[PDB]
């Protein structure tokens, strides 16, 4: 695949078990809509 | 301080240094919350 | 299409337009979720 | 008060109930930060 360069990762401490599963619907939330911004225009 | 236990604390990656300091905002606006919300009641 | 009942939609104030655009990504890209989240199990 | 002129407000509409008091707290967490940053410098 070699891949382009994909965007720099950061690690996030995050207090809060309840916290940390909203964090994470939101992280792969917007990471679903790159998936699809990824898509070719048109 | 001994301190209670604090929230279980969880690391999480996140892409995009932008998308970072945006969840970072959320992170620290959520924490200084808590701060005033560890205030006694009354 | 009938529809079943939506979750009940809600208003919310969002002070600068810079956090609007901001809170309106997390917005759709919870509802892109939601959207395949409404996939049929299997 | 006078007042200067606030942040543009902006109005979004939030599907479920639960996802509201979520972006609710994110809403008033930012809020608290920005009336912390409007302290003066020092």
């Amino acid at each position: 695949k070699k891949k382009p360069l994909d965007g720099e990762y950061f690690t996030l401490q995050i207090r809060g078990r309840e916290r940390f599963e909203m964090f994470r619907e939101l992280n792969e939330a917007l990471e679903l809509k790159d998936a699809q911004a990824g898509k070719e225009p048109g």
